């Protein structure tokens, strides 16, 4: 599975979505996770996160390895997204920002 990790948060782009061969990512108001199940590893949604922030789980950096299980988790209970959107609105001004995960919402 690939999986998204801290870098999403409050920027939320989605073009991430648009190249997902089995639309296996989930909706959070200011993040999306990947559900490992569903994900078929074909890597084609890495290069298109502006935020770089989908990993492969086997190169996850060690000081996010609770975005795996955060996935797995969360993937449960949000709503399937397939389709682009327009990024949150101030995106910009959050990408690159390091320890989003406090301003998580569920
Ligand atoms: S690696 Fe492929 S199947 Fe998995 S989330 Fe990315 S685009 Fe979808
Ligand atoms: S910022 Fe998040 S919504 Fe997709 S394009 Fe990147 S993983």
């Amino acid at each position: 599975a690939f999986v998204v990790t801290d870098n999403c948060i409050k920027c939320k782009y989605t073009d991430c979505v648009e190249v997902c061969p089995v639309d296996c990512f989930y909706e959070g108001p200011n993040f999306l996770v990947i559900h490992p199940d569903e994900c078929i590893d074909c890597a084609l949604c890495e290069p298109e996160c502006p935020a770089q922030a989908i990993f492969s789980e086997d190169e996850v950096p060690e000081d996010m390895q609770e975005f795996i299980q955060l996935n797995a988790e969360l993937a449960e209970v949000w709503p399937n997204i397939t389709e682009k959107k327009d990024p949150l609105p101030d995106a910009e001004d959050w990408d690159g920002v390091k320890g989003k995960l406090q301003h998580l919402e569920r």
